[PDB]
């Protein structure tokens, strides 16, 4: 239940959303229409939650990170602007809110983390992290401490892990090897031991968050922080003398912070699309609508190419661009959500102390690129399960004949990157039997939409094929028994 | 990880966490072990979360409301205090932290909303709801308000739905109807359209919240609160000349505020258990540990008798312990979460405009007696919780040839209140094959743990019944093959 008629939006708490309620009301002055704005706590794992029961916000707002795995659950909408609109934004925020060939999302803004520091209090901020540990103690020297950010979430201590050679999954020929995951190479874990040891070092504790952090820096406790965007409204009225530049490089690299593009996706299940693409399109993305929210908080390099073009003269915006450019676009892919929970875990477990850096990542990197999220705890739950599952077969027997084995590879096709996949990932994939792996392969082989598979070159591995017009049947047909789940 | 050799409590931030420390500090010099204490933001919805995975805090601090749930799924740690200690606590109290014939938390103070005004702003607080509406033009007069309390939270919208005879689930013989709610009768519409309309006459606006309305109280802005002992430390130091009784009477009855026992559950995870006992009972539940806590914030009726016979001396106090005797004891049952949920939902909903009170009511009372649990969404939760099962039942295929329907059964069993339970239970719950149930009851009877069932009365609805040992031994196995889900 969306109530058709008006817009109920979704934006994280961290943002302009009295001025994006100020976007709101200019629209509903012309409209008629209504539109609130609410801040849900962690609307990005909620999101999902409350949509997939066809319920939620009628506009989500968030990195465009997430919008790969809400697409493919099926949560967002297909927005479909006209060319000469596109124009009016920059070829690569479109490029992030693109999957699968689709449009999902509208791209807002462009964000990375820059580097704030106090110049009141040290208007000469380090250019690295080695030369830190030292400017720790002599600012710790006169009852202050060098730097607090969020080392809480994994958004803040990735850049570091990153600089020296840590990457979400391997890319290359425009895809993601999402079996590729480097979180446990030597760059990876060069940056995480140096965090680690920073804290060992009672440089800054394992318990630092944004709130503590943003205090201690607004209230002149520390000399630096690291931040976006979002967070310089505070400094500002905080009235402190600080600049916002480059981020400390780490072995001689730059940090990598991954950068994410506030997108507006479209909730599938919502009754008032026309509406909310009339609302995004025609007033959110206009100078007046983005500066009304840029107002109220910082949304830094904006999409919207003619208002980059004076943001963009400010020396915060091209420091924040600047970050950008050194750090990587996030990814967009499902596996994402599943990458960041690694990150996380390993972190904050390492950090605190319970794990050797070795230790967390080798873990975080079995996590990030793991098939599946366990959602099984209580026996109770597995009996929860067994009788979900028992039931969906037995109600989709007669119809779509389609076993278990057959199903996961459907799936695995569907929630993979390449057309071609070999019985080695469907069989390391799924503790299957060879026996039902291969009866399956060709039990929807001999159905017209498995599309060809076929003797390996090495042979003892059938290669499986999908076409274009194949992958689009196997969807199809998911999507079609998967109302008999879906309620 | 929950981190063996020292103690991690985590408790409501609105209440004494600084005093907890003080007597976590007494203990750590005694004992040699730390104590920590957190509030974390929602521990209440956040514990069983993090505890689910084997996380989490070792004790937690909360309404024994909660409790129920939590013992209900594991989470809750069984406490056996001997009998000498647990006089030193009001049987009452007790009661409150027992689930199922044992233990699940150790009883710290009892809490009721109270009526809290501003003597300078009102010396004579009226006695009922109907001779405010009123009061409140009047004193909206030289500027101010009449009532401003939480409308957020239907923890404090309750007491006057209850008044006129609203309930949560109907008790009778010791037991809880949780299919009678009473949420949607005469009594409970009642009291709701009188706060709807409370606000409808501008009197109070429904985004009214516990931040709001504290500040509104204590900067005089606002005649009157409802609130509890933690709330009057910030008055304390507000210095405002307040008063605490009587929670003015709705149609006549008085207003039935859900009373709830703060208990501190042991986290049944955690590796530190002999150590929290300790705390708990030879630290926290003396009376230098409780006023350690008092100090920082009010507990209000102590259950611990002693220290209470102190309290009880104070007015506010004697006021609590008042409104409590015409309030009901919260149910500890698990039912309860879907209860507050139901009702929050109902409140915000029609305060708000959205629906009329029959409406919001409607809904609630259907809420309120419904079950919730991870349903699958995706055809890639399927295959996700397929893979989870097959995986499951293959690893404990040798050591514990348990198939579904046993496990099933054994779990239906542990999580009963009865001892004795009718084939048609185990039948109707499950979609189960009469061949397989029989055939599984069978099986688990030939093993030395189902203990006797046999041949119904009425029908060959066999009867199933299980000791007392007998259900300690189920316990013990599938906390025994949970090792093999467990993450
Ligand atoms: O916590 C990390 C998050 O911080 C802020 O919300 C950023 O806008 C968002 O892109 C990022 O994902
Ligand atoms: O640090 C973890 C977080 O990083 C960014 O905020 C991502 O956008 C978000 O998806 C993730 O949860
Ligand atoms: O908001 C409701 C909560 O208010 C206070 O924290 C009470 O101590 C607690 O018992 C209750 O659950
Ligand atoms: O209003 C809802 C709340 O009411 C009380 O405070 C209960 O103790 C708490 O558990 C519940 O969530």
């Amino acid at each position: 239940k969306i109530e058709e008629g008006k817009l109920v939006i979704w934006i994280n708490g961290d943002k302009g959303y009295n001025g994006l309620a100020e976007v709101g009301k200019k629209f509903e002055k012309d409209t008629g229409i209504k539109v609130t704005v609410e801040h849900p706590d962690k609307l990005e794992e909620k999101f999902p939650q409350v949509a997939a029961t066809g319920d939620g916000p009628d506009i989500i707002f968030w990195a465009h990170d997430r919008f790969g795995g809400y697409a493919q659950s099926g949560l967002l909408a297909e927005i479909t602007p006209d060319k000469a609109f596109q124009d009016k934004l920059y070829p690569f925020t479109w490029d992030a809110v693109r999957y699968n060939g689709k449009l999902i999302a509208y791209p807002i803004a462009v964000e990375a983390l820059s580097l704030i520091y106090n110049k009141d209090l040290l208007p000469n901020p380090p250019k690295t992290w080695e030369e830190i540990p030292a400017l720790d103690k002599e600012l710790k020297a006169k009852g202050k401490s060098a730097l607090m950010f969020n080392l809480q979430e994994p958004y803040f201590t990735w850049p570091l892990i990153a600089a020296d050679g840590g990457y979400a999954f391997k890319y290359e020929n425009g895809k993601y090897d999402i079996k590729d995951v480097g979180v446990d190479n030597a760059g990876a874990k060069a940056g995480l031991t140096f965090l680690v040891d920073l804290i060992k070092n009672k440089h800054m504790n394992a318990d630092t968050d944004y709130s503590i952090a943003e205090a201690a820096f607004n209230k002149g406790e520390t000399a630096m922080t690291i931040n976006g965007p979002w967070a310089w409204s505070n400094i500002d009225t905080s009235k402190v003398n600080y600049g916002v530049t480059v981020l400390p490089t780490f072995k001689g690299q730059p940090s990598k912070p991954f950068v994410g593009v506030l997108s507006a996706g479209i909730n599938a299940a919502s009754p008032n699309k026309e509406l909310a693409k009339e609302f995004l399109e025609n007033y959110l993305l206009t100078d007046e609508g983005l500066e009304a929210v840029n107002k109220d908080k910082p949304l830094g390099a904006v999409a919207l190419k003619s208002y980059e073009e004076e943001l963009a003269k400010d020396p915060r915006i091209a420091a924040t661009m600047e970050n950008a450019q050194k750090g990587e676009i996030m990814p967009n892919i499902p596996q994402m959500s599943a990458f960041w929970y690694a990150v996380r875990t390993a972190v904050i477990n390492a950090a605190s102390g319970r794990q050797t850096v070795d230790e967390a990542l080798a873990a975080a990197q079995t996590n990030a690129a793991a098939e599946f999220m366990s959602k099984i705890n209580d026996i109770n739950d597995l009996v929860n399960a067994t009788f979900q599952v028992k039931k969906f077969f037995r109600d989709t027997k007669k119809k779509f004949n389609l076993n278990y084995e057959e199903i996961y590879i459907l799936n695995h096709i569907l929630r993979s990157e390449s057309n071609e996949i070999s019985s080695k990932e469907i069989a390391k994939c799924s503790e299957f039997k060879p026996y039902y792996l291969t009866k399956a392969l060709q039990k929807l082989k001999d159905l017209k939409l498995l599309s060809k598979k076929r003797s390996l070159q090495d042979e003892r591995t059938v290669i499986v094929y999908v076409t274009d017009t194949q992958k689009a049947n196997i969807q199809k047909l998911i999507s079609e028994l998967e109302e008999y789940i879906k309620n």
